[PDB]
C-alpha cells in the first residue's frame, strides 16, 4: 500500500478533483468480504506499474460516508476512473489484473 492515496471526504476534491491527469478511486469498507480483498494485492501491483501515468486511491465508505452519494455508487468495490476532475469510467466488483488493465488501457488515450 505505498503509493494508494488514502482518501477521506475532506481531501476527495484536492487530491481527485483538482489533480492534474488521472486517478483510480476504490470505494471500499472492511465488511466488504473477499471481493475487496481480492482486488487490494492487484491495485498495489498496478499502482506500481502505471507510475506517472496514474494515481491510485482508496476511501472507505463507512468512515468516509458523503462521496459515494454524490456518484451514485450502490455496491463495493467500485473502481471509479477520473481523468482532470470528470468520471471517464467504472467497473463495479472484483476484477481480475489483466481485465483491470485492460479497463485502464482502453481509457487512459
Ligand atoms: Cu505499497
Amino acid at each position: 500500500s505505498d503509493k494508494i492515496i488514502h482518501l477521506t471526504d475532506d481531501s476527495f476534491d484536492t487530491d481527485v478533483l483538482k489533480a492534474d491527469g488521472a486517478i483510480l478511486v476504490d470505494f471500499w469498507a472492511e465488511w466488504c468480504g473477499r471481493p475487496c480483498k481480492m482486488i487490494a494485492p492487484i491495485l498495489d501491483e498496478i499502482a506500481d506499474e502505471y507510475q506517472g501515468k496514474l494515481t491510485v486511491a482508496k476511501l472507505n465508505i463507512d468512515q468516509n460516508p458523503g462521496t459515494a452519494p454524490k456518484y451514485g455508487i450502490r455496491g463495493i468495490p467500485t473502481l471509479l476512473l477520473f481523468k482532470n476532475g470528470e468520471v471517464a469510467a467504472t467497473k463495479v466488483g472484483a476484477l481480475s489484473k489483466g481485465q483491470l488493465k485492460e479497463f485502464l488501457d482502453a481509457n487512459l488515450a
